[PDB]
């Protein structure tokens, strides 16, 4: 994975400089490759030069070149994609949810997206040839509806160790939008020890649509959103996690989330404990429609 | 094509300058004739006599100068239009995209952005007379929504070979507005080599919105935007390219503010229409009309909206 | 017209000394005349005393001195003016583009700068009686947005032969701030042997943006400037011609032109284009020393500017 930030030091960087670097955020390298010279000189003990000689270190460390389409489709062909159990929406999604993009689900209040998130976390740590990734789960919630005995419902099904299971879940709640910015960080200084397949961030713009109600601080909402997505955007690329959001429909939010969201599904009602999921926004998947449906169990097929 | 910088060897600059401007960034006569002389003068080894004598020499070469409408009308009713596979697009564009220029591309979400140019990518390898440019193609993305198996599929559909085309792409990802700047001298350094027809930047303002925070840093925001501008502009004129770029929406108005709006040759509007359909709409051109025309995004790439 | 300098020999001038002004850039009297002795002083092989006896003998050519407003009143009434293709805009500026001025028009995108440029490029040609300025066009490009064949539909409008609009019309293309000021040079000398009506950059303020970047450039940039509408207010003065150049917009942190109080100063005519509905399009006089501040309405056709039709 991710080479990690003491590999500079050994490049020629004084410790000093690493430990400021460490403190502003970066951990693995990549994250001072993939940042701006604008960022560095932010920090209150770095200058120009020093800026400019941990760039030039970094970009000697990781390809930021170009390269044939050939080798990005070879690299693409061992992308790790993760199971949902329901073998209709396996099909409708051909394969799975892919790591390394963000997917985003949308619908009305309480269409089964939570349920969803919780199978999703779930199964991420099954084995890869039974549809996993083998990696720790984050969740973080902003509503306050994580239910661990629906974990527990959900992993009798596939009979792995609850108490294991249970504690391969990292669990956090925010309470603000300067809180959930942090949880970021935090998440990015924790993924650097221990392997992580899969990041859940629970129902989000919720809190901008009722922190940020009035009329002139809409600008400073959508920026701070915005950044928020980058900042998903780049953890996704960094650790090659596969990060899913979750919305609801009314718009507040706007087209920020749309221009910066892979692959958007739509969930509505149907008949009985039937729902209908159909495939909103991808760049390489057709529309389609897929039934499912929830159970006790969790999430699977529409047994009639 | 363009002549290699090694023909200033033989005019009277010795090796080591033409090493120097090598260095620099320019790697053509023709970009070394359209640099003004600061852009020279800044370069650590050359001095006012020196700039002067390689300006002299490469205007030598390259005619800039006064010519008739008529010698202009010649030239300009042979340049290479790329087809964009929809019978419809190309008949609302009178040919298709044309080389040379700068042609943006906005909307919302899902209207087409990444289909158009996934389509060009393939079909700017096809021969002049089927309706490609005869060259390679490269890529330059932002959001990482490359996606290789929708080449293979338009190669398909018109019967190429995929790996072949799969070989002429070339693929380059960045991740700051710095990085995307250097890729552009890479490419430029990279274009001598071989012959390329089209060059795609996806997206070209999305980082901007984020790597400029403060209301203090709108300035510096808007001049690095207008430098990459110029940076494509130069590169479509010296290597005679297709530039396409590509545009987020925020009764829809672009990001960007003006200086893509004047920067920009041709701009297309795309809306959603009804089922896999789409409406594109022409929003400034020096040339064409203001229209409307249909077209759908198949399993096979952006075609005729079939009924 | 203005009279060569070759005409200079026959007061007492040898001819190398002719050639050198010829290389300088000076090939009219009229320009010799206008220029200060500073300039003449800046050649090599020209000395002070060569330096005042030739102004001594330019001045004896041409008249600069003192007269009295009638004379100048008729004078002006016989000025030439040039149709925009357009009656309302006809109308608004009371009788068309003026010939030995500069006039800027300048706007936002899709408003239509160069359509019009391309359509007065087009009238130029036509006979006074209809008109026109009866003489060439020549075209400044540094956006790479000239089409021929809006020109060929503009003379198709006006039952006109394509192969000559075609032919009577000068193209260049500017690529930096020193290649466009280079230019000029080259304009002056080719506008002797010929007859020009009309001259036509595209954008005069482009370049400019990008050439100079930072903040510490900013003093540099506004002396460029200057010094090439300068220039420009030479070349209407020499060979009466009109200037016609595009500008555009920035925003106010809703929409003012870019260039400072150099190019606010230096026009003459300012021009403020705005979109309406459709095609049509809105346009308003900005400042003007002898028009008053009112509004017009014209549209973009098929065959270039033209009234709004219903
Ligand atoms: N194989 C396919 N067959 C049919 N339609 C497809 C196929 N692959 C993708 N699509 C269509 O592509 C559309 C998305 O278009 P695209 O990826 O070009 O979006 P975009 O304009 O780039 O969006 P954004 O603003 O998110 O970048 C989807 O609505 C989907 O219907
Ligand atoms: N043949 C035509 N018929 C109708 N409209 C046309 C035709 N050709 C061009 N147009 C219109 O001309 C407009 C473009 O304006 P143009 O590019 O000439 O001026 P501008 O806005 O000043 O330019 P710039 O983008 O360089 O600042 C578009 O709205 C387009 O619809
Ligand atoms: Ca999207
Ligand atoms: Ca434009
Ligand atoms: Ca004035
Ligand atoms: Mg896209
Ligand atoms: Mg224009």
């Amino acid at each position: 994975g991710p080479q990690p930030i003491s590999r500079l030091e050994q490049c020629g960087i004084n410790a000093n400089d690493v430990k400021k670097l460490e403190e502003a955020g970066f951990h693995t390298v990549e994250a001072v490759a993939y940042a701006p010279k604008k960022e560095l000189i932010n920090i209150k003990g770095i200058s120009e030069a020093k800026a400019d000689k941990i760039l030039a270190e970094a970009a000697k460390l990781v390809p930021m070149g170009f390269t044939t389409a050939t080798e990005f489709h070879q690299r693409r062909s061992e992308i790790i994609q993760i199971t949902t159990g329901s073998k209709e929406l396996d099909k409708l999604l051909q394969g799975g949810i892919e790591t390394g993009s963000i997917t985003e689900m949308f619908g009305e209040f309480r269409t089964g997206k939570t349920q969803i998130c919780h199978t999703l976390a779930v199964t991420c740590q099954l084995p890869i040839d039974r549809g996993g990734g083998e990696g720790k789960a984050m969740y973080i919630d902003t509503e306050g509806t994580f239910r661990p005995e629906r974990l527990l419902a959900v992993a009798e099904r596939y009979g792995l160790s609850g108490s294991d299971v249970l504690d391969n879940v990292a669990y956090a709640r925010a309470f603000n939008t300067d809180h959930q910015t942090q949880l970021l960080y935090q998440a990015s200084a924790m993924m650097v020890e221990s392997r992580y397949a899969l990041l859940i961030v629970d129902s989000a713009t919720a809190l901008y649509r009722t922190d940020y109600s009035g009329r002139g601080e809409l600008s400073a909402r959508q920026m701070h959103l915005a950044r928020f997505l980058r900042m998903l955007l780049r953890l996704a690329d960094e650790f090659g996690v596969a990060v899913v959001i979750t919305n609801q429909v009314v718009p507040i939010g706007g087209n920020i989330i749309a221009h910066a969201s892979t692959t958007r599904l739509y969930l509505r009602k149907g008949r009985g404990e039937t729902r209908i999921c159909k495939i909103y926004d991808s760049p390489c998947l057709p529309e389609a429609e897929a039934m499912f449906a929830i159970n006790a169990d969790g999430v699977g097929d529409a047994k009639d």
